[PDB]
DNA sequence: GTCGTTCGCTACATGTCGTCGGTCTGC
DNA sequence: GCAGACCGACGACTGTAGCGAACGAC
């Protein structure tokens, strides 16, 4: 059976979240945007076992399910070096047997969602790999805490440790990825990290993967890509709509190739800003080859339908009219990501034209797209053309 | 016209811990 | 005067009350 799933998101319990990120509203708006598998979060806070426990019925030992929404134990955790980890855990058993093991390493694991473990990346990744546990750098490009902000590259972070997979993240897809080489030997995961449960929010990225039941070791399987489980599809946000694709600053968020990054020395002339060197300078500096493997899946570049809809209506993301149209779009069809790519423009425009003729665009990669860096996010406009015109003279 | 309804932009939070400037000290 | 110890502030890790102001069925 084939499976869509999002296993990255923070709970209430972390910072900067929203306080709506709670199990039922969690499962009701993944539910609704025809997302089949969701990961915990935060599995490390006992508060969060707790509420999983009460909510939830168990599938086995390590797969549960919530309002026919099935959840997988995950949490992302911080470094004593300031990099983010990504942690699939088998049963509750390793999850508490890991939390127990790190309490003298931390002051906030009973506490915070993604909580700061005083321990270096091999040493976690050591632990991970003697109880079983899936560790994988969670989007190690990010200027601010991943792992290539602070290490140069995979070895030098976790030497003789070994890891399981690699978070890609927003700003980056598969090619740039695979242009390097060691990449080629980890499977990629396109996940979200995300804090609201709001369309564009909640599922931004996710993955689809063969399986026959919906439990971990199935999800373990198509990982590895083993016994006819696979990871079939990496649905992601396009690079460029990131928050930190290119090189831009921290305040004023004015884009600075690298060459003038560096000739500044990560001083903002005409604000005086922190730039941060953005995920594709830093994937150019770490070039490996032009090649990449052919068992990689494919990745396909979506953006967010509710940023879609609030760029065709001319009104905010959170607007009322484009949650009617979104509902009524979910409602009509199965999930955001048939609308986007799946689901022919004759059908799309059934609903709404404008939104059809915007999806086309997207489709063929007319639509105006300016990339994002250094906290904000990419924006997308649609050229006037493409509006003012039909639907049979448009291609 | 009328007054509920909704839009879009500004401010602010919850805390841990680095980075980044500035300041004190003891020489 | 200056190396080293000391200090404060600043923001990710974004989401959202909230607040005038334009809006839209009667
Ligand atoms: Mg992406
Ligand atoms: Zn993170
Ligand atoms: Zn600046």
């Amino acid at each position: 059976m084939i499976v869509d799933g999002d296993l990255h998101i923070h709970s209430h319990y972390s910072k900067a979240v929203s306080k709506l990120m709670t199990f039922p509203i969690i499962a009701e708006n993944a539910k609704l945007k025809g997302l089949n598998l969701v990961g915990t979060g935060d599995s490390l806070n006992p508060h969060w076992e707790k509420e999983l426990l009460k909510h939830s019925k168990p599938i086995d030992d390590g797969t549960f399910e919530v309002n026919g929404v099935k959840f997988i134990l995950t949490c992302e955790v911080e470094d004593k070096r300031r990099v983010h980890h990504l942690l699939i855990f088998p049963t509750l058993s390793q999850v508490r047997e890991f939390r127990e093991k790190v309490k003298i390493y931390s002051t906030n694991i009973e506490s915070e969602g993604r909580p700061n473990l005083n321990l270096t990346a091999e040493e976690i990744a050591e632990m991970a790999n003697e109880l079983d546990i899936l560790i994988g750098p969670a989007h190690a490009f990010t200027p601010w805490t991943s792992l290539y902000k602070e290490y140069d590259s995979l070895k030098d972070a976790y030497g003789d440790a070994k890891i399981d997979f690699l978070e890609l993240g927003l700003s980056a897809d598969s090619d740039m990825a695979d242009m390097i080489k060691a990449h080629h030997s980890i499977p990629y995961l396109s996940n979200s990290n995300a804090h609201s449960p709001n369309p564009h929010r909640l599922g931004r990225e996710f993955n689809r993967f063969e399986v026959k039941d919906v439990t971990f070791e199935e999800i373990r399987k198509a990982i590895k890509g083993v016994g006819g489980r696979k990871i079939m599809l990496n649905a992601g946000l396009d690079p460029r709509l990131g928050k930190y694709h290119l090189t831009a600053c921290s305040r004023c968020y004015t884009k600075y190739t690298l060459q003038d990054a560096v000739s500044l020395s990560w001083k903002c002339p005409k604000c005086g800003g922190i730039i941060k060197k953005g995920v594709r300078d830093r994937i150019l500096e770490l070039a490996d080859t032009s090649e990449k493997p052919k068992d990689r899946p494919p990745y396909v570049r979506l953006a967010p339908l509710a940023e879609i809809i609030a760029m065709v209506l001319g009104k905010g993301i959170e607007s009322k009219a484009v949650k009617l149209l979104w509902n009524r779009f979910l409602r009509e069809f199965g999930s955001e990501i048939r609308v986007l790519i799946d689901l022919p423009i004759e059908s799309i425009a059934s609903v709404h034209e404008g939104v059809a003729k915007a999806i086309w665009a997207y489709r063929n990669n007319k639509l105006i797209i300016v990339p994002g860096g250094g906290g904000k996010y990419g924006e997308i406009r649609i050229p006037e053309e493409i509006l003012k015109a039909k639907i049979e003279d448009l291609n």
